[PDB]
């Protein structure tokens, strides 16, 4: 069928920027609520640490009303053509790390479609609101895309946070480490 080459060759983070060394280069449709996003290191005031890929360094902070950003992936530049998409259909994996500090509570959110050519939604994962553990812990939000059938061109990822407390700053989820792939 294989195949299983093509896909093993292409497999990388679609996902520009994921954790915020371009600041917010590569996110479009950024909704900048209260005092907007900002990039902090990691470990984060009140946060704890980040055990996991020691190469991610920084996370964007959100703050007292939702802040959201996205990121459009055009399958079809990343090298995947129409026919394995509307053929083999491979799997479209997508992971989000998201916490909360410790001295405030915050919400975290995402919803992440597969779109057609005309922006048609052919797929979607979402989890709505999500309350961010209190304890400060880190999480992984993990959804596989298969069996979605013909027509995906795009993947368009979207995720927020805000805080509980509705405080002049960033005390809302923060979230990084994001990722989109095409397994194999
Ligand atoms: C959106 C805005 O203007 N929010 C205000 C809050 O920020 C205030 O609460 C205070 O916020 C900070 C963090 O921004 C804390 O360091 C501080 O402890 C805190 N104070 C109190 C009493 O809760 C707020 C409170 O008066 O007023 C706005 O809600």
């Amino acid at each position: 069928g294989s195949h299983f080459y093509f896909l093993s060759k292409r497999r990388r983070n679609l996902l520009r920027n994921p954790a915020g060394e371009e600041d917010l280069e590569g996110w479009s449709d950024v909704e900048h609520g209260g005092d907007g996003w900002k990039v902090e290191e990691l470990p984060g005031d009140n946060g704890v640490e980040f055990t996991q890929d020691d190469s991610v360094k920084k996370y964007f902070a959100s703050s007292f009303e939702w802040c959201r950003k996205a990121q459009v992936i055009d399958l079809q530049a990343e090298g995947y053509w129409e026919e394995l998409l509307d053929t083999t259909q491979p799997a479209i994996v997508v992971k989000d790390w998201y916490s909360g500090r410790t001295d405030a509570g915050s919400l975290y959110e995402l919803t992440v479609r597969l779109l057609s050519e005309n922006e048609d939604v052919l797929a979607e994962f979402a989890t709505g609101q999500v309350a961010v553990p209190e304890d400060g812990s880190w999480m992984e939000i993990s959804h596989t895309f298969i069996d979605y059938g013909p027509g995906v061109r795009f993947v368009r990822f979207e995720h927020g946070g805000q805080d509980s407390v509705y405080w002049k700053g960033w005390f809302g989820a923060r979230v990084t480490n994001s990722s989109v792939w095409v397994e194999p």
